[PDB]
DNA sequence: TTTTTTTTTTTTTT
């Protein structure tokens, strides 16, 4: 499943080799004319994603103040 | 501002060259004994961060179904 | 070999 968050950026959810990854990732268009994941991104495991969600309120507080 | 989401992973919030960035990134310990940002990570702008949050429910549903 | 916004490019450590 892919969830667009910008022009060339997605959160993607996939099973990779038995484990669920939540990937926040910029994509590019390659010379053969296909969409590929780029170097800018990180694949989170479910516990890291859970910790991120738990800190959204604090993250938002910091964003708001800048 | 730093928000830990794993042993060596953080969300950070900062103003860089006049732009607020929400960076999700893996860090490492370098040979001099200092923490440094690593190559696995992505800096979101606030609009991307807002779209990510908007889709957490859908992302979470994908995780349950994969 | 190691950041940082809408070419040379994936994939999990509290």
């Amino acid at each position: 499943a892919m969830f667009q968050i910008g022009k060339m950026r997605y959160v993607s959810v996939r099973d990779f080799k038995g484990k669920v990854l939540i990937d926040i990732r910029e994509y590019y268009m390659d010379p053969e004319g296909e969409m590929k994941p780029g170097r800018k991104g990180i694949s989170l495991n479910p516990e890291q994603w859970s910790q991120l969600k738990e800190q959204i309120s604090d993250i938002d507080d910091a964003v708001r103040k800048l």
